[PDB]
């Protein structure tokens, strides 16, 4: 099947960052015409650790800025909700809802995604089991989903730290398709002054694993400047080095899909 | 004055808030020395499978709450799944909870804040005690004055929840802390044998108040029925706890 | 049952600091009558971190100075093995034979230990989970103990970080006196340079929810002047701290006692 | 080369290693690219039971390793447990391995290098990656020139073990680095299934080399039977990682 790659900055900083950002991705997907890109960037950062942190623009500024995108370059979008009463203007423009892993288990949230008639990524909470997300697919189908995805995100482990389980993949992939989270998956909850913190070196090996152990799809925030950016400034990983990572993952996931187990 | 927060863990009917608050209510008299707030949620709205339990809606919850409120002038407190819900709820509650998975999204710390209500917010499983501080910040940049910060457990591997007792001692730098003695001991996706050990732990290294789910029938519950503590077994619960408290107070480390 | 008390400096630095401790601790079992206490201290630190560390005298050196204390003192004695053949010259003057956390599982060490006749005091290892101390206990009976004791000292929690699971106290319970040590239970392994770290205001806060919750006694390392110990600087309690926290103690205990669940 | 240490988990008899050292020897003489290290262990120190089997004694297991030796001409490996065995083992194994629960004996460390072998130490469950830059230390200070640091999981709540591939890269700055694909799924107090997708994580991370117990028929192995990969799926499992090596390495990050 297609593989599917998710990128984008990780929040809406403005209009312009997104098409600058939406003009390589779009070189990227005539090149890697075996690739399903989809265009990610959120309008609100609801869940900061810090009330001084950047949020966003708000939905509306968000969706018109995503509608650019897509009109533009004919990507296909998604971002994510926080409340029900989103689920229906972002509807208008994402092909993907995404839940945040904080709110995998709100059933309102997911039954919102659910009947807007798009797909929906759900991110994995921190503290949830790979076997626990069964039911996650369970709420989802009943809402009318019919095409959901699970992404890893890693797991809590100690405080401020989190591990990814690789097991995870497989066991996932029994009941939805599975992306893997890059970016985030190496981030130190509460890490740094009222922010997150993380280590970048360790985007690139852990998605390595994750396309050897077999995923349906990787997600990565990208950024022209990572260093700039008003969230994830230490796990976006730069715009420029996002060519070579997908050509890096797509070769891993050749040589390696003919030893994938059937589920 | 000690906080005590208890009652069902959902608004399985207002027949069932009635007899449970008919209780607190009386434990209330008998303990002067406590301040008891009734608490029970109008909707689960995290259940892990979409066909349990979640309540029979904001409207007949708070009704139900307005009732026990009324009836016995128990303080309410009952939690909030989306910002909009604030504000009908702070009409009876006299303490909005966030939930746990909820600790972080602003938008609902910042609309409970602003009902002018206490708030108690349950420390997310996947938080550090110190990142806490931020969640206080949050609330007091909404307008909060009353805060309170409640212990339940953190991730441990898989299904299982530990309890850092340094987080009581840590926590008390910004917030009241709160000791949850009964989702402590649950297994997420729980053990009765250990709610109550647990208590004595939490009250020996000191905290402003605990909170305790109970119901009647416990196994007739419809949620969290492993671990709802039997209402018979909670004035003695209580007691045991102002008598611990008594002696160990003595030696509660300074803020 | 009479309460233990188990204390004494991490390492026998020298014979002379294990008497000033042993006179403090003489003095303290005369005035606490209903608690037995035990002097501790280690020949040997065979499991520091860094190869530049203090380890010891030597185990001839150790054991003197062991039943120096006893002699004067007349205290009870026990320290830590760490290969079958010490446990046959330390029964010599070891009245409980203490197994180090690491070694819980190396079943010629708790044989050894448990044919001196000996009691044994079985340190729970930071990877093991409660109720997997029943297979321990069950070795040491086949060994030939009588009297044994589990130790809680904490649970890997992440990296460099214990946490406290007090559940285990009265799972324990089931097949063993169970001790609580109030020192290791708060040092974070390999936390600071080639060495350990601590957290020594959570000594006393923790040692009171143990016999708040309930158990058969309490570990607790301590020294003169804790900054200059050779080893656990940072978690060593003051000796003049030592009667105030075991009063405190006591008088938990007793209030908390009529709340004991049977087991 | 890119190192394969592979065996049965313990030394069940002298037969049993012969049919195993055969297989390996064929897969040695087919892989040139690929220096084969035979493993078993001659004493199980570190069962949960005291009913659960040992081995024969390290005589009977250093004389069967050395027919092994001496009839296929393969390295050897095995594991020690009390420093007095260091010399011994190291008359055959060209390898000594160091236990993860005692990856922090110094004795047992410092005898293992006083033999002049090389030395592979098993990362302890409690151990944080770079917790490990001081084993390395100490075996150097013993002596110890060929040094190896195998990753086998970390404890992940209770009867659980999660390996955290960010270890691979860690460990590397100060050892060659061995990724342990049978130990790290099993639950001490484990999943076969996830044997084979891990080792290829390892590979596609980076690594000096894999271990894997293997046994003609795990489920009459006396150890690790849930756990031990079937021999026959030995070749096609090492070609896997060797492809997937070919082709992952041109990412390999710098020291
Ligand atoms: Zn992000
Ligand atoms: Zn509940
Ligand atoms: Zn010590
Ligand atoms: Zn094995």
């Amino acid at each position: 099947e297609k593989f599917l790659v998710i990128a984008g900055p990780c929040a809406i900083e403005s209009e312009e960052l997104l098409l600058k950002v939406g003009e390589e991705i779009k070189r990227l997907s005539e090149k890697f015409k075996e690739v399903e890109f989809v265009f990610k960037s959120s309008f609100d950062k609801a869940n900061r650790s810090s009330i001084h942190s950047f949020r966003g623009h708000g939905l509306e500024y968000g969706v018109k800025a995503l509608r650019k995108v897509k009109e533009e370059f004919g990507l296909k979008i998604t971002t994510d909700i926080h409340e029900s009463w989103q689920a229906e203007p972002v509807a208008e423009v994402a092909d993907i809802i995404q839940i945040p892993a904080f709110l995998c288990r709100q059933t309102d949230l997911l039954l919102a995604a659910a009947k807007t008639g798009r797909a929906v990524n759900v991110k994995k909470g921190q503290f949830l089991a790979p076997w626990d997300t069964k039911n996650v697919v369970e709420k989802l189908k009943f809402g009318g989903a019919k095409e959901i995805y699970l992404t890893e995100r890693g797991t809590t482990f100690g405080y401020n730290n989190l591990v990814v389980d690789f097991r995870s993949l497989p066991i996932m992939k029994q009941w939805a398709k599975v992306i893997y989270d890059a970016t985030h998956s190496v981030q130190l909850p509460g890490g740094l002054g009222d922010k997150s913190g993380g280590m970048r070196e360790f985007i690139f090996p852990l998605i390595r694993a994750a396309v050897a152990v077999g995923c349906d799809g990787v997600f990565m925030e990208t950024h022209p400047e990572p260093e700039k950016a008003l969230s994830d400034a230490s796990t976006q990983l730069p715009l420029s080095q996002l060519e070579g990572i997908i050509e890096a993952i797509l070769e891993i996931r050749e040589v390696a899909s003919k030893y994938y187990e059937t589920i």
